[PDB]
């Protein structure tokens, strides 16, 4: 059973997807968008030729964003946007008056470490409310590396050297950053919890970089201190250099291409932390991808991958987490994913995006492995799927997906999206159920693909060897400059449908409702019964019975040898049909939750390897 990329203990699936969301808004939230300005400047000149550009606006900002120095009237108030953010996703501050606490705060309500050596740490306390002004809540944040605006450069530099003794340092420095740093204000916290009539349970705790490792510190102190009261908190860190796994308290969420991901062993130090760390962690989401300017570049990857490598830390910075990490947690295949699902999310510039394919170049990492997700942006993006399972997202704006082969869902989304198949349209067969369009390769790959305009191949003559053709996709078929032509399928609508095939159909498309869908005595036919209770009557040989998604409860007749079922994106993560069989008398039912198929007269030793697809 998949339970999502970020799923935490055992939270049920929204459960969890709503831990997630509450614990990126606080984690964001402590940084004060002071990497709005870099947000911008990325955006706009790039990383490359115009990287000087990006470096200027991410100091000073512009009319539109603002860079890391204060004061400058032309800029837009940013952390006032900070506050509205938190604010809108359910939290506002806790004062010290409110807690009784008698250490030291900013004007902002943040809260300063407690100890030399680590008075430059920063954190935040949030509460969240009832629709009656009754706390239900409480969010811990810690500060990743730097500070306020108006003191950054001195902050910064402190913070430095907390991040360069927990690397270099004695050993126990990671674990004991929280507790020296806010120590007496996490007791004033439990305390205030309790007086509200809150447990440990009801309080998220989170931070990104130093903040991340801040999380794990508390984590690994909280059986200890604090009376305990902190031992079933949820820890979400993002981006921390460091582990705390005994007890399974902490989720680590980051990307692998950031080198501050992982660097520390637990809290050690070894070879790979000069260079590329990817050893996966169990606590840790080990496989999502970052695919912004630096990584889409050979040029800037002539460079060795290493936290030495200070072009490398793009892949790092706050706005990229929280804007990147929201749209895997929001995608529309998210109850597919589990922790080491391979992820590639795009993050690229205004510049390289209308240039630039997104896909799994799988630098400086493990060979992944699994199916793959690609999540796009609300701009107009150019996707590529690779030879294995892919989940292709484009979102909002004009959309481009290119695939190279398996089995594969596309969600275009709005705007105008276009799949193209670069190559001749005679290799690929093509059908319409009057929404998703279906396209098998030569090797038997099928993709299923949802808002899609138009299909684009790629023809050839003895005069011109490339020409790109466009195919509108129409209910009565594919238009183009040479006419119309129909897809070789019948398709039922929203009732209750009887179809039979008819000598040249290739396809059955039943669509929503309880349909019937008969076969011919050629075979050689593809059973779609879509959603509601379908009765699949197979006949003759090589037919496929597909099935995707919630696709209810099928009754399949006929099957042989020859015959193969095919199944995507559908409930259960094993690739072992034998794990979902369960023989009921002569009749062998293959359970996907909510939705199944039984095999009439069949029993499992019958089927072979090959008559499965599970992708
Ligand atoms: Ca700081
Ligand atoms: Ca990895
Ligand atoms: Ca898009
Ligand atoms: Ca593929
Ligand atoms: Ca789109
Ligand atoms: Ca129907
Ligand atoms: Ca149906
Ligand atoms: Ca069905």
């Amino acid at each position: 059973s998949h339970m999502g990329i970020f799923s935490y203990k055992d939270l049920d699936e929204n459960a969890s997807k709503a831990l997630f969301s509450d614990a990126l808004a606080i984690s964001t939230y402590a940084y004060h968008n002071i990497d709005n300005g870099f947000d911008e400047g990325y955006h706009q000149t790039g990383f490359g030729l115009g990287l000087p550009l990006t470096l200027i606006t991410a100091l000073i900002g512009s009319t539109q964003s603002q860079g890391g120095l204060p004061g400058l009237p032309w800029n837009p108030d940013s952390e006032q946007a900070a506050q509205e953010a938190v604010n809108n996703a359910g939290w506002s501050v806790i004062s010290a008056t409110q807690l009784g606490y008698a250490g030291k705060t900013d004007a902002r309500g943040t809260y300063y470490g407690e100890t030399a050596g680590y008075t430059t740490a920063q954190a935040e306390v949030l509460g969240k409310y009832d629709s009656e002004g009754n706390l239900t809540a409480i969010g811990i944040s810690f500060r990743g590396t730097s500070g306020p605006r108006e003191s950054l450069i001195g902050d910064t530099i402190g913070d430095v050297i907390n991040d360069l003794l927990a690397g270099f340092g004695p050993k126990g420095y990671a674990d004991g950053y929280t507790l020296k740093a806010f120590g007496n204000l996490l007791g004033d916290v439990a305390k205030f919890a309790q007086a509200h009539g809150l447990s440990g349970e009801d309080v998220v705790v989170s931070g990104h970089s130093l903040g991340g490792l801040a999380v794990n510190s508390m984590a690994a102190q909280s059986d200890a201190n604090w009376g305990g009261f902190y031992a079933q908190s949820n820890y979400v860190a993002f981006a921390s250099p460091t582990q705390y796994e005994a007890g399974g308290k902490v989720i680590n969420i980051g990307y692998e291409n950031d080198p501050v991901f992982r660097a520390l062993d637990g809290t050690s130090l070894t070879l790979p932390s000069l260079g590329v760390h990817d050893a996966p962690h169990t606590s840790a989401t080990n496989n999502i991808v970052n695919f912004n300017d630096h990584y889409a570049s050979d040029a800037w990857n002539l460079l060795p991958f290493s936290i030495l490598n200070i072009p490398t830390w793009l892949s790092h910075l706050p706005f990229f987490y929280q804007d990147g990490l929201m749209r895997v947690l929001n995608s529309e295949f998210y109850s597919l994913t589990d922790k080491d699902s391979t992820i590639i999310v795009s993050n690229l510039s205004n510049v390289t995006r209308g240039n630039t394919w997104v896909e799994d170049l799988n630098r400086n990492a493990e060979t992944h492995s699994g199916p793959t997700f690609i999540i796009g942006s609300d701009g107009n993006d150019l996707i590529k799927g690779g030879k294995g399972n892919d989940y292709l997202e484009g979102r909002d704006g004009d959309d481009i997906f290119r695939d190279a082969g398996g089995y594969n869902l596309i969600a275009g989304g709005k705007g105008h999206n276009i799949f193209d198949t670069q190559q001749a349209l005679k290799n690929t067969e093509v059908a319409y159920d009057g929404n998703t369009l279906y396209l098998r390769d030569a090797k038997g790959g099928i993709t299923l693909a949802d808002d899609i305009s138009t299909l684009r191949s790629k023809e050839t003559s003895w005069l011109i060897f490339n020409k790109e053709v466009d195919h509108q996709v129409t209910a009565a078929g594919l238009k183009s400059d040479s006419g119309l032509k129909a897809y070789a399928a019948a398709t039922g609508g929203d009732g209750d449908d009887v179809l039979q095939a008819r000598s040249h159909d290739a396809w059955l498309f039943g669509n929503a409702g309880n349909d019937t869908l008969i076969g011919h005595a050629g075979g050689n036919l593809t059973f779609v019964g879509g959603s509601g209770d379908d009765i699949l009557k197979g006949v003759g040989n090589g037919n496929t019975f597909l099935f995707s998604g919630d696709f209810g409860r099928d009754q399949l007749y006929g099957f042989n040898a020859s015959d193969k079922l095919v199944f995507i994106g559908t409930e259960g993560a094993s690739g072992n049909i034998r794990d979902y069989a369960t023989q009921q008398n002569d009749d062998l039912v293959l359970a996907f939750g909510h939705s199944q198929v039984t095999l009439i007269g069949v029993s499992l030793d019958h089927i072979s390897t090959d008559q499965v697809v599970l992708a």
